[PDB]
């Protein structure tokens, strides 16, 4: 069965440490970027509001078949597996949490952490059962707003909530433009409304960015991160165990299918670490970090890509 990676890094700054991202991402660096990803805990007492409008917020989610790579006889009318369906937040979460706790036979907060990764990878590689999920992935917070407070005179913002639109660490808040002489001569956060086993597999940001990711609020998100120092060699073990059919892509485009098990990499001698991101902590994935995960169960996150 699937062996877990060891953990990345968490921190738990200090309120002292927690009064500027890039001061701290910058600090901690010399580990973090030995590790890819890492975790980062606020302090206990801060706690920003939840400031989308929830009322309005309706998306429909893409379908996700977990075991599409490994399915590569045609099957009769592929193409058409799923009918679509437009949800509300909470009408996603109704079918999110009814899936999992159908799946499991069990409440959706007692399925450990564990039992969800093992089986999830179990899926992607199984011929013998088709487990399709959903995912409410890449809404722009231009939408329905931010999940954090943002004073653009959209949404009221109580006193007490004003620090958490002021905050640097609110994603709105970031710094996102890059240095170049084109800029002379010349982005906003996205949300992720996960359920349990939806996904994203395994990529680098563009130009090599920094990203930085908040869960507002629901189960576990689940992280795989390699150090940069290692990029090249995951993007080899790619090439040799990747489909063939892609092996010519884009990486651009090679990326929008490129899962793998993390057990194949560390087989192969890529350092892989993880981490189980829980409601209220942010991870920072550092420059040409490759990353992939998946969701435990109905959840909200945001990320953005910044500089430094
Ligand atoms: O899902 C997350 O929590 C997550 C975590 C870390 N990075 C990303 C991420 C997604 C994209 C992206 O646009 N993907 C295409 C659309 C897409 C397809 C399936 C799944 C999520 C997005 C680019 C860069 N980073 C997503
Ligand atoms: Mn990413």
């Amino acid at each position: 069965e699937f062996v877990p990676p060891p953990e990345c890094p968490v921190f738990e700054p200090s309120w002292e440490e927690f009064t500027d991202p890039l001061s701290f991402i910058g600090r901690i660096r010399p580990l973090a970027e030995k590790t890819g990803i890492c975790k980062i805990r606020p302090p206990k007492d801060w706690q920003p509001p939840f400031a989308c409008e929830v009322k309005s917020f309706r998306f429909t989610p893409r379908v996700q078949r977990l075991n599409e790579l490994e399915a590569m006889r045609p099957r009769e009318a592929f193409g058409f597996e799923q009918a679509v369906r437009e949800y509300t937040l909470q009408s996603f979460g109704e079918m999110a949490d009814n899936f999992k706790s159908d799946y499991f036979n069990m409440p959706v907060h007692m399925v450990p952490t564990e039992l969800v990764e093992k089986e999830f990878w179990r899926l992607v590689s199984s011929i013998e059962e088709d487990v399709i999920v959903e995912y409410g992935a890449d809404i722009s917070s231009k939408d329905f707003g931010s999940g954090f407070p943002v004073k653009d005179g959209r949404r009221k913002i109580l006193p007490e909530e004003e620090e958490y639109a002021l905050s640097g660490w609110n994603l709105n808040n970031m710094p996102v433009l890059e240095q170049s002489v084109l800029a002379h001569i010349n982005k906003v956060p996205w949300l992720y409304v996960g359920m349990c086993f939806s996904s994203f597999c395994w990529h680098i940001e563009d130009h090599w960015s920094y990203s930085i990711n908040y869960l507002h609020w629901g189960e576990p998100k689940t992280w795989y991160g390699v150090p940069s120092h290692a990029a090249e060699q995951l993007e080899e073990v790619m090439r040799e165990l990747a489909p063939e059919l892609f092996e010519s892509q884009p990486d651009l485009l090679h990326q929008l299918v490129t899962i793998m098990n993390p057990n194949v990499l560390m087989e192969h001698g890529v350092p892989v670490y993880r981490t189980n991101q829980c409601a209220g902590e942010f991870v920072v994935t550092f420059p040409r970090a490759y990353h992939s995960g998946f969701n435990q169960g109905y959840n909200f996150a945001e990320a953005v890509n910044f500089c430094t």
